[PDB]
């Protein structure tokens, strides 16, 4: 009932599973996870893949034999679980180093040692098959007006972004780059807060077909945004890459609660938007168990993130697959959204006397638009109770 | 004392100062205003220019003679008052034919005659000498997630911007155009919600260089951003066109308070950005007085927002010329941050030995970054309180 | 299928289906409906009552005898339909005179006359037969820190219930007042914001027994907080007379939409919350059509709303009647949360040694809670997805 | 220069300049202070007072020895550098075993461990001289609506406090409770989320004359309320015995910034409100140092919430120590306002026909408030530009 399989790219991440439950009022809750655990209990579940920081594979300050000792056991445990790896990140945020930012902080060695660990991981992901890179601007901001100079912030990180895509450039590797979007937490006003500033920062580089974003249902609802509102220009800019799916209950902290909880609705019209646009790339799952959990509430809550997934998925396929969804479709003129506004022309725009000189506002005002018996149809649909 | 002059560019709405004060609680408070007596008192407290929907001018379903006649009665009231029109609007969203949208609505002949209306009001604002169009984007949304179509309505959106282009283009006129961004209220979710889905919308139409945004301090603090930040977003982008001062309490309805009132702090920062950018656009207040005042109190508001930006002004200016500001700015390394990060180049940056191998992590983690002491010169600078 | 039947105790107001679509940006999309015609289709629909405003049955500065037929006319449609009046409640907010406020205003001869309405709407609410009465500070508030003296103001809001409650009193009726708080909109901050603020300002009064809280799910949505909490809140301290009940898509203006709609498990966990704990008034929707609607819409949304109270009451009472999520129930510790602390007393509980000197707090933190499979098995049962 | 002294009763928390700045993305970027160093350095700014959580003066799990060890360091420290301790208060939340809560858990032996942890802290902070004792509800929440039973969970609250209650009453002590709330941050929704809900939680105890409030600036600005009108409310009730003032920008996480950041205006009335009202309590600072600071910027922050709060006091009294004011007052009718609504009677009002029957609703509605005036003047106050 609602099994996962490895066809419907379900991909997880190690910090996800492997969260200890360390919030800023109390200590941990949980052990450490080993990631051959991890990756072994996801393939259980019914993973596609993981994805993983650098520090979350191999530990800071290490030396190199621990280094291809931990990515020996990770290929062994991929190896023999049969899992892929589509994303990898950096981590350019848990070190004291970075307390100012990372590729945007006021020391040029500082964002020359970002530039240089951002590139070794780079050259990692790579050696183990990743084809999406995620660069999250985690510290990238400031808690007072005077703190930073946000136009030459924005040289920085336009200097540093050109310098990765001229290094994967010449070395000539098919990976892409995302940006990851949030507004704050855990500095003041973290700088490129929304999916638009992120697809506006990408109109401005020298080579933008390498660039892309990974947005959050959580990071674009601390905003108050629409997140389908925001895939769905992000699809129409051609740009989305990689997704992150988990939950939010409102204007708050990042709470990253599992996928379906908080807002449903707009959870629903999420899938029904991926499945009717065909997005091809992996379905991850940037979420956290709360601490209250042990390990079987952190797989438990695994298991709910895709089994939200596919019932949301049948649910919006029984809503498009419906009679009198269709004929409430043509009847709210969304049909006629769809055709062009003046495909005759300009001058047969300004020519046509329909369109001003005999238009009728009054009875063109009279007419209803029949949204909230569509609205009822897909809460029907949604929870199930069709007549 | 901080008397305003016309060399400030201090320019006001007709909406602005004519609001009857009809909340959707509430009745009307006050009495329509006659836009010649409108720009008589506002020549008489000392502003540059006045902006305009074409209906504040001209009322709905009114004759040729009528509109002439409003044209020559505003036309002789700039001439005897020597104030001119930086900026026009059209109106899209008052009227009942309008509650869908404009550009993209889902009737055909609806979106004609919203482009029909808005090219007559192109020839006006022409014809009454502005050089800057903004198009507020007032209804352009929906109340659910099944109403609208959001890539079939940024493709209708992206042909009626490129059929004014097209226009503006085939008339050989100078006028440029604007988007105001806003989050909601009306609609529960508008499309391009902010600064940078408006500069992501603006990057994909066919002519962009006639394209720019016209950014509101509350509607971009209904989103919770940095408005600031928004601001040297779009002047590192270049498309700061205009740009509209009120004020705003926090996530909330659409207040439209006086300059000043609300964020005073980012109020202040953003008077030192553009006093430090060098922005030589217009300074346009688009604020509502409220529905306890009379007219006494309306005058008293569109004075305390020409008197509010102008200590502002002097706070910044008295704020950047100081050596002690300039040496906690020293001190706390944003010169090094105008500095490029790697100027060397991409092989010399990976040959570099002092970025990854002999970089010491920990005295470079161990160096304060001394925020607290600018930000505290900066508020002392604010107040007047300086030693 | 979901049929409404009288039984349900579904109210509705006059202001809710007689809205015609005026927001503050557009003007009115639909005709003034006839309270005739509006209690004839709720009896059709299936409802059990109406509620108004006395704005809202009879017009502003009318005659007697038109006051007389508006009633005679309205008790002849409540006495052909066989529907009652629950719940009447007065307009202090659309009005100019009312612009600072109604008990709390900076006038007294505007205090009295409110005080003076206010009573002649209690006698007409008494004659019409109902039995709870709702004061909303619709205009209790300031806009700047200064306008208003707010311990003052309280005093005088004190002053005028405590007088209503007089008169009451030596009247003799058994009509209870209800208190409906709002955080904002149309005031920048109205007092009393919240239910916890409503219950303060109750236990002050002097005769604290016939004053209780009207909430509305959309008005504790706009302040962030849980509305599951306030109304249990409300219901452990005994006030809760009366509730609202409407959607809100997170902190922003006051939509008013459909009952379901906005946050649905937050509607889930209020319909089970009232089911588990019986409360036995009246169900009313304050609710706004949007305008893009024709009478049609409006009818559709008075019948979704019942529908989906009728459809969240099934599944609310398939997840409590369920063996699986009692043994979850068991599982989470809920039945040992309703088990007292220290029932044996203050010093048992002091000479008690396994309280503090032989309490393991390893083994006592080692134990999980396992919230996240009962609320996996919370939403299975109000998707219908349970195996 | 605004040199604080001990006569201003400012006073400090251990936890605010002992953060060693550990954000949930993030490491410590600053060593553990002694609290014998921290006393001595807010003596040597200016401070009259500290406090303390149990966790922040005797470590987890220490011994008998260890722990009047601590006691006898920190009393001659306090007897060397001259301060108090006004308040004390205890951790319930840092530890694994309060991940559900404390007082309200769903574990019986947890509830017993918290209240005897709090009894002796309660004990000790008796011997150390404290007459506040602060118990913030910090994990009393869930994260779900099936999580907690919130009836059975204020019933507890209400049996752990009635037994603290009973302990002070039984060992004759001169200490009284307050109460901290918070709506979110770490859970999803925080038990007692405002000022307003532990008010109504405190008016249904037993003996409600040892309990008030603790309110936060920033606690109450993540609600998006007024703080000021919280605060009013709480002097209003009688029940402000203490205060915590930090900085916030807006609806998002608890950032807890210095006094005066933030919001300033509100600040600015906050101050007017207690130099009003003449609120005799401790002054605490309950705000965080950033962790791109090192020490000299933690004594630099705690330096300017002094500053900030000694400008804001001449600011206020400048402002309300005004004959131009005071005229703007009266013209706003803010003394009719404290004049009573109807000191005559109930019968003197319903046979007053000044009231109702000749009362002109037009001349009493075409009439200014002013307010705008007046806050323009509060403006001018405040950044010291008067004429
Ligand atoms: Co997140
Ligand atoms: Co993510
Ligand atoms: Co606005
Ligand atoms: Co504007
Ligand atoms: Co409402
Ligand atoms: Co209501
Ligand atoms: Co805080
Ligand atoms: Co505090």
């Amino acid at each position: 009932n609602y099994q996962p399989t490895p066809e419907d790219r379900f991909t997880f991440g190690l910090w996800t599973v492997g969260w200890q439950g360390r919030d800023p009022f109390g200590d941990a809750t949980r052990r450490a996870l080993d990631p051959v655990e991890s990756v072994r209990r996801l393939a259980e579940l019914g993973a596609h893949g993981v994805t993983f920081h650098d520090d979350d594979l191999i530990p800071f300050g290490s030396s190199d034999s621990e280094r291809e000792e931990h990515v020996k056991r990770f290929r062994q445990a991929l190896d023999d679980t049969g899992m892929k790896v589509p994303m990898a990140t950096t981590n350019l945020f848990t070190h004291p180093v970075f307390k100012d930012g990372g590729f945007t902080a006021n020391d040029r060695d500082v964002r020359r040692y970002a530039l240089r660990k951002t590139i070794r991981n780079i050259d990692l992901a790579v050696e183990l098959g990743a084809e999406t890179y995620v660069a999250w601007g985690g510290r990238e901001g400031a808690e007072s007006g005077g703190a930073k100079d946000v136009r030459d912030a924005l040289d920085r990180m336009k200097e540093a972004f050109d310098l990765l895509g001229e290094y994967v450039t010449s070395q000539g590797y098919d990976i892409r780059f995302a940006i990851e979007p949030k507004p704050n937490e855990p500095r003041g006003d973290i700088l490129l807060p929304t999916v638009g500033h992120a697809l506006a920062f990408i109109e401005r580089l020298e080579r933008p077909e390498l660039y892309g974003v990974n947005p959050e249902v959580g990071h674009e609802q601390m905003a108050g945004l629409n997140f389908p509102h925001g895939i769905a220009q992000a699809l129409w800019a051609g740009k989305l890459f990689h997704i992150d799916l988990n939950g939010q209950n409102g204007i708050k902290y990042d709470q990253d609660l599992r996928f379906g909880a908080g807002d449903l609705r707009a959870a629903f019209w999420l899938v029904d938007l991926l499945e009717s646009a065909g997005y091809s790339g992996p379905r991850h799952f940037d979420f956290k168990p709360p601490r209250t959990e042990d390990f079987d509430g952190v797989w438990a809550s695994a298991a709910g993130c895709m089994r939200n997934y596919l019932i949301l998925k049948e649910r919006a396929a029984a809503f498009r697959a419906d009679p009198e969804v269709q004929e409430a479709l043509r009847a709210s003129r969304l049909d006629e959204l769809a055709r062009p506004t003046a495909a005759d022309g300009l001058q047969a725009l300004l020519d046509d006397r329909s369109a001003f000189e005999e238009f009728d506002v009054d009875a063109a005002a009279a007419r209803g638009m029949a949204f909230e018996r569509l609205d009822q149809l897909a809460m029907d649909h949604l929870l199930g109770a069709r007549g």
